[PDB]
């Protein structure tokens, strides 16, 4: 079960845990407040930002005043993922939590994006005075979401599409056409670490 909604927004790999596998997933940092399809009670927190914005979606897990100093002036909702288009996503009534805070690159670049289409790239990176903190997990990202689904990533990593500062993610996101129709990934219960 879950919903189709017309969305526009920042696509972003997370990791799960089910103690035996590591496995990928993807969340979509979607432009506007969609919180009533949140569906996971944990996932309950909202961030309001230094810029005026209002950041939905998030739970304990996330680092929450590092969430707030975001120059994001509008609402984003950080939502699961199952499948994305250019203009769709659809969201799963089965959530996991979201933890961590490598969902804010994407969540910069879905509140700056004036497109009117969701770019055909992965983002992910926390982002700390206007640049992409260095990077974990980009590698582990690419093996469990990216590649198997076919779509670039974006990451302060030279094993992804490299990007260090706020100015040049906006750039790259600028340009990203559908290589193919849709996107899809697995989804999971466990906590999705971002
Ligand atoms: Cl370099």
């Amino acid at each position: 079960n879950g919903v189709e909604l017309s969305a526009v927004g920042v696509l972003l790999p997370v990791l799960m845990d089910s103690g035996r596998r590591i496995s990928g997933g993807a969340f979509m940092a979607v432009k506007g407040d969609l919180s009533e399809h949140i569906k996971n009670p944990k996932n309950t927190r909202i961030a309001q930002t230094v810029a005026g914005g209002t950041i939905y979606g998030l739970s304990e897990m996330v680092n929450i005043d590092e969430a707030e100093k975001l120059p994001i002036k509008g609402a984003i909702t950080v939502l699961p993922v199952v499948q994305a288009t250019a203009t769709s996503i659809l969201v799963p009534d089965n959530q996991p939590q979201l933890a961590f805070n490598s969902w804010e690159a994407a969540a910069c670049a879905a509140d700056t994006l004036e497109s009117q289409q969701t770019p055909f790239l992965m983002v992910t990176g926390a982002v700390e005075s206007g640049n992409l903190s260095p990077n974990l997990l980009a590698v582990q990202k690419q093996l469990l979401v990216a590649k198997p689904a076919g779509i670039g990533l974006a990451a302060n990593s030279d094993r992804a599409l490299k990007v260090v500062t706020l100015e040049q993610l906006r750039q790259v996101v600028g340009d990203k056409p559908w290589r193919k129709p849709m996107v899809t990934f697995s989804s999971g219960k466990n906590v999705a670490q971002a």
